[PDB]
């Protein structure tokens, strides 16, 4: 049921560690195809149900196309190790680089974003295919878009292992991107656009970092509404994304509208 590239580990060399993402160490690296800047998305030793969900995400990404997505080239088999061979952004993750630029990223620079990420999740909404893990971790920034004249570019990155396959423990630590309905569709990446429309209003700091997974999983268990951000209509956005109810979510028709006015 499932389609993407096998790419040789002679085609693949190994840099330096950018970091870790869920079950996975990112690298630099080139793919030989010319000789590319590619990351090299490396997963922990695993059970076969975590290398497939791993897979699952290689097979969406190598299926679909939008100029807010990153580029999937395929994954590496090295015996047992399994490598996804993804896009290389060049300023990297939107959460760090706002934490960093704290104090000098306009609001007409944040408008711009989220109207990619709504561009991006419209497209995916659209093909009825579910990313399932939108958070400014994954938004990755092409270019900086600061200096006058410019503006910014982002890059959605695949969502890595499929939610699915995670650990209750894993969902709790994803509140509040996770959709509440996925503690225990489409309609979660409305939620998750919302709560990454906070986290970027914020600076990289999104609501709840502080608190433990019970204090979490209560604020869901609850209903408790998160925080609405001093702009009022980019609040009522927010607010509406970050509904309990799924199906009372707006469409990413009425989000794109609403953004671009
Ligand atoms: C410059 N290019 C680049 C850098 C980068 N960096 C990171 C990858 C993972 C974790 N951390 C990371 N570690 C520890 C603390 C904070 C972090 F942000 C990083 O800094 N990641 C990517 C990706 C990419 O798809 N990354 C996957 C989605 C995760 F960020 C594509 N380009 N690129």
């Amino acid at each position: 049921q499932l389609s993407f590239h096998r790419v040789d580990q002679k085609e693949i060399t190994q840099l330096s560690h950018l970091g870790q993402g869920t079950r996975t160490n990112v690298y630099e690296g080139r793919l030989r195809v010319q000789e590319l800047r590619v990351v090299l998305k490396v997963l922990d030793p695993s059970h076969h149900d975590i290398a497939l969900a791993f897979y699952e995400t290689a097979s969406l990404m190598s299926q679909v196309s939008h100029t807010h997505l990153a580029f999937v080239h395929g994954v590496c088999v090295r015996g047992p190790e399994n490598i996804m061979v993804t896009e290389y952004v060049e300023h990297g993750p939107l959460d760090v680089w706002l934490r960093r630029e704290r104090g000098h990223v306009p609001m007409a620079w944040k408008m711009v974003v989220a109207q990619q990420l709504a561009s991006a999740l419209s497209y995916l909404e659209n093909k009825n295919l579910v990313h399932g893990n939108v958070c400014g971790r994954n938004i990755l920034l092409a270019r900086l878009g600061l200096a006058e004249g410019t503006s910014p570019f982002i890059k959605l990155s695949d969502p890595g292992v499929g939610l699915g396959a995670l650990s209750r423990e894993e969902r709790v630590e994803r509140i509040p991107w996770l959709a509440p309905e996925c503690l225990p569709s489409t309609a979660m990446d409305k939620w998750g656009f919302g709560a990454t429309l906070l986290e970027i209003c914020f600076d990289g700091e999104a609501p709840l970092q502080s608190r433990s997974p019970s204090e979490k999983e209560h604020f869901y268990q609850r209903q408790h509404r998160l925080p609405e951000p001093s702009c009022p209509q980019l609040a009522t956005l927010t607010s509406q994304c970050l509904t309990y109810e799924p199906t009372q979510r707006p469409s990413f028709r009425t989000i794109l509208r609403d953004l671009t006015r």
